[PDB]
């Protein structure tokens, strides 16, 4: 690594966008020194389903004092499923317990997972108090799924920034957010994703492994964010955001994994 290969890589980034007719918001840190490769990082992007690892974070704090909270099971019927159900719509009736309901919000992005748990910390303001308490002062969480991902830019809700959600993500996944055993095991949630293949893990060598947390929604939104484990040196930390003009868009996995590989081939 080097000063001129992460300038250089910021102009890639510069580059990347160009190609397409929207935003890309970008932050990747290298954790040996903490050098960082950004694009756009102070501007506000829908952060779409990527909400999903501070919403669990806050699962694991609350569990951290509150004794057998994981293992508490949540009753839910079919008429309280939401759009994008793949785990719990399997589930309806005696539901599922705090723990599988965190595994399937965070490993198949399962939006009635993602509800319960929000409605279980007393409403969206408990994520964002959460976030607060970790030190991000830019996240906020205003609203449910699927409400969350739509347009109705000047509405902020519903969103950060790359720069927060990486020193965010940072801290959560390698730093000093969670204590030990609550750390290892969001790690270990994320690191089984499904739903990253074509993302930052598309953009990463072959060797190293990625906890991720993926998020989509309108105007072709396509993000993705995380920590990569290379086995011979420091994580790096991976921060994806890309919303693109028009509301008909589809989002761009190749423009995500291009990215992330920019900052991968940069850092090492
Ligand atoms: C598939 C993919 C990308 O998308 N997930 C959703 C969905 O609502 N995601 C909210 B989030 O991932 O931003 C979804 C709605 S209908 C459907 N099929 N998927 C995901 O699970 O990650």
């Amino acid at each position: 690594g080097s000063h001129m290969r992460n300038v250089a890589a910021e102009q890639q980034l510069r580059e990347l966008e160009s190609t397409f007719d929207g935003r890309l918001g970008f932050v990747a840190l290298d954790t040996a020194t903490g050098a960082r490769i950004a694009h756009r990082a102070d501007e506000r992007f829908p952060f779409c389903s990527t909400f999903k690892t501070m919403l669990s974070a806050a699962v694991l704090a609350r569990s951290a004092g509150d004794a057998a909270l994981l293992q508490r099971r949540i009753p839910y019927a079919k008429r309280d499923l939401v759009r994008y159900s793949p785990i719990t719509e399997k589930h309806v009736g005696a539901g599922m317990t705090v723990a599988e309901l965190c595994a399937a919000t965070l490993q198949y992005s399962d939006n009635t997972a993602a509800n319960l748990l929000i409605a279980l910390l007393g409403g969206p303001q408990a994520v964002t108090a959460y976030a607060r308490s970790i030190g991000d002062a830019t996240f906020r969480l205003d609203r449910r799924e699927t409400e969350l991902n739509t347009a109705i830019p000047g509405d902020e809700r519903d969103t950060t920034t790359p720069a927060a959600m990486a020193a965010s993500v940072r801290r959560l996944l390698v730093g000093d957010a969670l204590g030990t055993a609550q750390r290892a095991q969001l790690n270990a949630w994320m690191l089984g994703n499904k739903t990253g293949d074509a993302r930052i893990r598309a953009g990463v060598p072959a060797g190293w492994r990625v906890a991720d947390k993926t998020g989509t929604g309108d105007y072709g939104t396509g993000n993705d964010i995380g920590v990569a484990y290379p086995p011979d040196r420091a994580p790096i930390v991976f921060v994806v955001y890309t919303t693109m003009r028009s509301r008909n868009a589809q989002a761009r996995d190749d423009v995500i994994a291009s990215a992330a590989r920019i900052a991968a081939r940069a850092f090492v």
